[PDB]
């Protein structure tokens, strides 16, 4: 029979991780008698008097938040890393070894509006969000080789506070993913003489099958090797090492691309769409980081609808990540909707 | 200053995967205003007239389940892999490439009792399950190099049907986890001339800090490099390549170990403790597999209680797995409860 990706299971390679993804095109056909998701409330007040993240509010620690009107960053009250933790008793033990971990964790409130997420923020407000990301990265980068900007959106994504915002965790070392991505990109570069992701963008631009968002300076695709159902990869069309290297134009364009990307997500099921997202750029290790290409990953759990997510469990944990629909199907569904948040368009 | 694992963040290495785990011992003290889990109901019928996995019931596809006893295995009505899928077009492209994928998927009903989870089952019944896992492994191993026995238990673990049971997915290739575990174990062996987990078992025996369950032939510990809060690694004290290689004594002993382990898990929060678990053993690839050591991993998501789980999200996906308590603290908590199921 003729192989048909559209219908035959197969594995696809993730050149960033050196790992495969198993695709079973029709897995989703099976009866779902599992957990039903809890979709989020449409009606939240712009200011919650109890919210530990709201402006002019006291934190769990008593610390009072400023009367902030744009973004706001403060050191996490429960940081995952400290800048002066004692060094660990590092050894060579092939079985039980440990290593030192220093760094910090900061919290970023997107805006004082307790009820408005990224797709609902103005391009101007989004641009401030980017400037803050850059600011944070430049400062921490001065001290730590790995600065990780991210965000957990929605209960399904492990958020512990409903205020819109993100986090920044800095590390004295290169975490798993960073070291891997770093090495893999470096090898490709050494061999191909061009940045892996830069070449990837070209290919995607010429194809279109997986394109979701395309702006003057950015591209958002459902990567070939996507893991999560509607997972996306957001990249600059031009070669850029870190977030801190974006030009002002790329910067405002990024704000636009984000709004569009997240609006499509929310438009997909006509609901606030949960996800985990974050930025990957060259580490501040003082090395030649030409092999790098800045990029953001978006990992959303929703699959069938607003109340049915994907669960990366048994097989995925013990063997390999699996997907129940192609990246092409995912991208197509994402292209079908509007890139204007339903709340803003009034449709 | 003076380093103390329960107070200071640090990273631990997982030699099975060659990856690190970030430990931040006081992270769970933060307020939690996130999701609240829904704990599984305690009272369920022994037979559910509408259950697709229940004895004598008609499946989704209309096929009928027999009036079985003990375990019941059938080919998944929506298998994720097939035995005859056409080969993919293989290339050596550095950015966009695919590979073939063949195999099968089977469903294993633990017993005809719709309401009895593993720890609720007798050692005899559990022994029957072990026999089936073995038969299934030996069987599929004839055709596939990778046989994956597993179980998704509880809503939080993405289970799609409440009947107590698991799955077996076979693959014509070695999936990610298999390939790496094989490679790393092989490397270790070549250098140490001893199996990685065999040595590991001894090192743990000589410590006891992370021990949770210990029987004549098995050991269950919160691995040194544990990711999930109360994760455990279950393994035979003696070198055993695959589950099919167990002696009958080892097998009957494994059932005992399983009952004990799972009873402790349920007792931790006095609820049916969810998890994803599976078995890892030598692949059927006709190669020198002495480096292998059979073992089971249990990945339970619960963290603070019956309604609050651990989430591997943002930082974890973009950077590195992280934990809010030490392997040692968790092991202690597990040891603190009775190995007698709270509802026996
Ligand atoms: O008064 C307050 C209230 C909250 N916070 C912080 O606000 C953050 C909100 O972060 P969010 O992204 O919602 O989730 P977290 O509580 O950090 O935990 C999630 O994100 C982590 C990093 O991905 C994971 O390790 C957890 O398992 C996952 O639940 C938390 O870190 C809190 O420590 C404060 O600093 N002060
Ligand atoms: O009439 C029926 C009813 C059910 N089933 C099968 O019963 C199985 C029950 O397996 P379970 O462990 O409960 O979950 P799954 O539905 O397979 O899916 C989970 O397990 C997979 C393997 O880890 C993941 O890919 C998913 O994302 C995760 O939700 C399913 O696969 C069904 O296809 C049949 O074959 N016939
Ligand atoms: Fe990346
Ligand atoms: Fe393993
Ligand atoms: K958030
Ligand atoms: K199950
Ligand atoms: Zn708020
Ligand atoms: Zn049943």
């Amino acid at each position: 029979t003729q192989f048909n990706p559209v219908d035959h299971p197969h594995r696809r390679y993730n050149p960033l991780t050196g790992q495969w993804i198993l695709v079973s095109p029709h897995r989703a056909k099976r009866p779902w008698q599992g957990a039903q998701e809890t979709p989020a409330k449409q009606v939240l007040p712009a200011h919650d008097p109890d919210c530990f993240l709201c402006a002019g509010n006291v934190r769990v620690t008593g610390d009072k938040n400023p009367d902030y009107t744009g973004t706001y960053v403060f050191t996490n009250d429960f940081a995952a890393l400290m800048s002066d933790t004692p060094d660990a008793p590092e050894s060579h033990d092939p079985l039980m070894r440990c290593q030192s971990a220093r760094g910090t964790s900061r919290v970023i409130c997107f805006s004082p509006d307790h009820s408005k997420t990224l797709p609902e923020l103005s391009v101007a407000a989004l641009t401030e969000i980017v400037k803050t990301w850059q600011e944070q990265t430049a400062e921490l980068g001065k001290t730590y080789p790995w600065v990780q900007v991210f965000e957990n959106k929605g209960a399904a994504m492990g958020c512990s506070n409903p205020h819109p915002g993100g986090q920044i965790w800095a590390n004295s070392f290169l975490p798993n993913e960073a070291e891997r991505e770093d090495r893999l990109q470096k090898e490709y570069f050494a061999e191909q003489k061009s940045p892996m992701l830069v070449d990837y963008v070209q290919r995607e631009l010429a194809d279109g099958s997986r394109t979701v968002v395309e702006t003057e300076h950015w591209l958002a695709v459902v990567p070939y090797w996507a893991a999560w159902p509607f997972e996306t990869l957001l990249l600059p069309k031009a070669h850029v090492l870190r977030i801190t290297d974006l030009t002002d134009a790329q910067r405002s364009d990024l704000a636009l691309a984000l709004k569009k990307l997240t609006s499509r997500y929310d438009n997909l099921f006509q609901c606030s769409f949960p996800y985990s997202m974050g930025w990957h750029g060259a580490p501040f290790n003082g090395e030649e980081n030409q092999h790098w290409q800045l990029h953001a990953h978006f990992y959303p759990p929703l699959l069938r609808s607003a109340t049915v997510r994907k669960f990366m469990v048994g097989y995925e944990m013990l063997a390999e990540t699996q997907r129940d629909l192609t990246a092409e199907q995912a991208a197509e569904r994402l292209r079908a909707v509007s890139d204007i948040h339903f709340r803003e368009s009034g449709v």
